[PDB]
This record gives structure tokens, C-alpha cells and sequence, in this order.
């Protein structure tokens, strides 16, 4: 049928209630489809090559056994049909090398949910620059000199490191300095400034776009977790990135908008599928593996 990979953080320590990883494999499962599983170190390249060292894969809903190995294989990536690359932040040299391998592979027939050119392409965080319209004012630099500035010109403004550790510099900050230092590293790395959305007072919005098309429900963080109907600036956000998240491969992607901004896009590793599931009648992973199926017919 379909032969499945999964290259993950090890699956000995994910919580099985909230991990929307695993909440794929029940799915892939129940669909009858054959699973593998790797980790970054079972990747390999030889002579061009991409394979693997992976275990056949049975996953169960049991707090006290969970999953179970049944088999085990080094063999070429490209004996799979698709591999679903749910990898955790951070983006590190590591990741980008391991997008290689995954990508000879894709091009000896396998999909690979989310393309491994298209990881390389959209930062998690610097993907938004192609998104100007949609997000809050937004500098990134390594001066001390322009970050200051940015805070002269919007007074309250968040602070972030590019690869949360958000500080939040206002009027009255003894601060700007030493973050600017921290962040940037004696000026040698870069770091993200923007202003700030009193917004996210309502909650941080996460929503879910599965090829192109916006779950209609999403993830509202806002002191805890409440799901809800997407607001009618939901639509119109998502509905203006999906479209170049289809074409980049970008299959399963993560929006984190606060108010009617969009302040990020995750394209690793995004999650919050269980949380809407519970609440609303949508099957989220009933919806990839939809399009997962559907990819691999075209192609």
C-alpha cells in the first residue's frame, strides 16, 4: 500500500495526548498504511545515495505502550512513498543538510511532506518578508543604532532571536541595550524586531492550512486554549498565503496570527491538531492524508 516514513524527535519521549506527530500515524494507520521510523542520524548518503536504517512502526493509543517496533530495514528513502518530515525547531545546519538527503530521495519519486527546497526557502520567521501587507512593522539587522531607532519610532516594540524568547521593550526600558547586545551578539548576529499588537491580548492565533486551504477552525492562545470559528480576517490572511503555500510544496502549514496580523508561518513542525480536534467535527489529519494520497497520484 503506502509505505510511509516519519523522521521525528524521538518518539520514546512525545506526550501521546497532546502530539500532533503521532496523531498522523493513528490516522496513516487506521488507513492501513505501513510505517517507518526514523531520526535525523538514521538519514544517510552513500555515493548520492539517500537511505536509511528504519523500524516497521505500530502505534496504539496506551499511556503505558504507545508504540512498539516490529521490524527493521536500511533501504533506500526512495522505497518510500512519502516521508513526513516532523523534525523540531531549530533551524541549524543539521536540519538544512538533512533537507539534502531527504531531497534525493523526492527526486527518485518520493513526496516529501513539506518540499526540502521549500524548508530551505521560507524561515520560519524570515518568510514573512515576502508578506509585507499582512504583518506588523518589522526590522531585521545586527545594529544596535537601527533597533533603537525602531524603538524610538514605536515605543513599545518585541524583540526576538531568529533561530519563545520574546522580550517586550516599552517606554520606561532600562534595557534596549544589553538585549540589543544579547540578541545580536555584540552585533554579529542578526535579530527581529517589531512593533507590538495589544492584540494578542485576545490570544495568539494558530491556524491550519492543509494544501493551500485553511482549516476553518483554529487554536486561540490567550491565557489557555480555545478553539473557534475563523474570523472573518482568518479567512482573508490564509486565503492570500495559500496559494504559494501549495506551489512551494508546503503542505501542512502552521499560521501564527495575532489580531490581523500574520507574525509567523510554521513550516517544521507544526502542531495544535488534537486541541480543535476534540471541540469541532473536523479530522485535520484525515484532511493531509487527503492530500498526501492525492499529491501522490499527479505528483
Amino acid at each position: 500500500m503506502i509505505k510511509l516514513g516519519i523522521v521525528m524527535d524521538p518518539i520514546a519521549n512525545i506526550n501521546i495526548k497532546k502530539d500532533s506527530s503521532f496523531a498522523m500515524l493513528l490516522e496513516a494507520q487506521r488507513r492501513g498504511y505501513e510505517l517507518h521510523y526514523m531520526e535525523m542520524g538514521d538519514l544517510y548518503l552513500i555515493n548520492g545515495e539517500a537511505r536509511a536504517h528504519t523500524r516497521t512502526l505500530n502505534v496504539k493509543q496506551n499511556y503505558e505502550e504507545w508504540f512498539s517496533f516490529v521490524g527493521e530495514q536500511d533501504l533506500p528513502l526512495a522505497d518510500l512513498d512519502v516521508i513526513l518530515m516532523r523534525k523540531d525547531p531549530p533551524f541549524d545546519t543539521e536540519f538544512i543538510y538533512a533537507t539534502y538527503i531527504l531531497e534525493r530521495a523526492e527526486e527518485k519519486g518520493t513526496l516529501i511532506v513539506n518540499k526540502p527546497q521549500s524548508l530551505r526557502d521560507c524561515n520560519e520567521k524570515l518568510f514573512t518578508a515576502w508578506f509585507s501587507d499582512l504583518t506588523p512593522e518589522t526590522l531585521v539587522t545586527r545594529n544596535k543604532a537601527q533597533l533603537k531607532a525602531f524603538w524610538e519610532k514605536h515605543s513599545d516594540i518585541i524583540l526576538k532571536p531568529l533561530d519563545a524568547s520574546i522580550f517586550r521593550v516599552k517606554e520606561g526600558d532600562p534595557n534596549l541595550g544589553v538585549i540589543a547586545e544579547t540578541l545580536t551578539e555584540h552585533g554579529t548576529r542578526y535579530c527581529m524586531a517589531q512593533n507590538y499588537l495589544p492584540a494578542i491580548k485576545d490570544g495568539d492565533k494558530r491556524v491550519l492550512v492543509v494544501d493551500g486551504e485553511p482549516v476553518p477552525y483554529c487554536l486561540a492562545r490567550g491565557g489557555g486554549g480555545e478553539p473557534r470559528p475563523l474570523t472573518e480576517s482568518d479567512w482573508k490572511i490564509a486565503r492570500q498565503i495559500g496559494p504559494t503555500l501549495k506551489e512551494k510544496g508546503l503542505i501542512f502549514v502552521g499560521l501564527d496570527i495575532i489580531g490581523d496580523r500574520l507574525t509567523e508561518i510554521n513550516v517544521t513542525s507544526p502542531t495544535c491538531i488534537r486541541e480543535i480536534e476534540a471541540e469541532f467535527p473536523v479530522s485535520i489529519t484525515g484532511m493531509l492524508m487527503d492530500a498526501i494520497e492525492a499529491r501522490l497520484q499527479q505528483q
